[PDB]
């Protein structure tokens, strides 16, 4: 996370810690239910069953003795998932354990899709850099699609993604941070989930935004595959 501060212990404590020792990969996610994670499309490989994920939760520093680590039963990813665009990014992972936190809501309507929304996750906080040890915590104003669409060498799609962060400032999600969820409160003063982070040009890029899968449109989608998990 470019340009952000630590994530206090506890702040946001939905906050999963995901690594594939299966196609070898690092991301974040959100506890749907305290034994199913929301995550990225990417950041898994098939669809079916699968041992091979380790979920940590409960830390803000992944090493503290106390983290909770707990292994993948089986992976959803959504079909439909394009490697080739990311489009449609998301996927879900059930827990072997339930992980005891409190776990974060999701938007099933675009009420929530403006103004500032809330990101973390341990990725790289320079663009090309290491992960990190501490969750970090960043804020990342919502970018219309025009204005997106505009400022994107890769193709952009309505409602399936939605933008996030700034022109220039040093502040934006990167490389280790796809899974983590976007989110920002609602009305009824609860976190809401608007984004999982998925993919941008490069980190924190001069006149380059970061792209989200867009929660809202796939909620549905989403509610109905836990359900049979
Ligand atoms: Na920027």
């Amino acid at each position: 996370v470019v340009g952000g501060t630590r994530a206090a212990q506890g702040e946001f404590p939905f906050m999963v810690r995901l690594i594939n020792e299966e196609n070898e990969g690092f991301c974040g996610g959100a506890l749907y239910a305290q034994d199913i994670v929301l995550t990225a499309a990417h950041c898994v490989s098939g669809s079916g069953n699968n041992t091979s994920i380790t979920a940590t939760g409960g830390v803000v520093d992944l090493q503290s003795s106390s983290a909770v680590k707990v292994r993948s039963t089986k992976v959803l990813q959504a079909p439909g998932f394009t490697k080739e665009t990311y489009g449609k990014d998301w996927a879900l992972i059930k827990l072997a354990q339930p992980i005891n936190q409190p776990t974060l809501k999701i938007a099933t309507t675009t009420a929530y899709n403006q103004g500032t929304f809330t990101v973390a996750g341990w990725g790289a906080n320079r663009e090309g850099g290491s992960q990190q040890r501490y969750l970090l915590k960043a804020n990342v104003p919502f970018v219309s699609d025009a204005a997106c669409r505009s400022s994107s060498s890769f193709i952009l799609v309505a409602n399936e993604m939605i933008c996030a962060g700034y022109d220039t400032k040093q502040e934006d999600t990167c490389q280790g941070d796809s899974g983590g969820p976007m989110f920002r409160k609602d009305n009824a003063d609860e976190w809401v989930q608007v984004g999982i982070v998925s993919w941008g040009e490069g980190c924190a890029r001069k006149g380059k935004y970061g792209v989200y899968t867009e929660v809202s449109t796939f909620a549905s989608a989403i509610a109905s595959a836990a359900r049979t998990l």
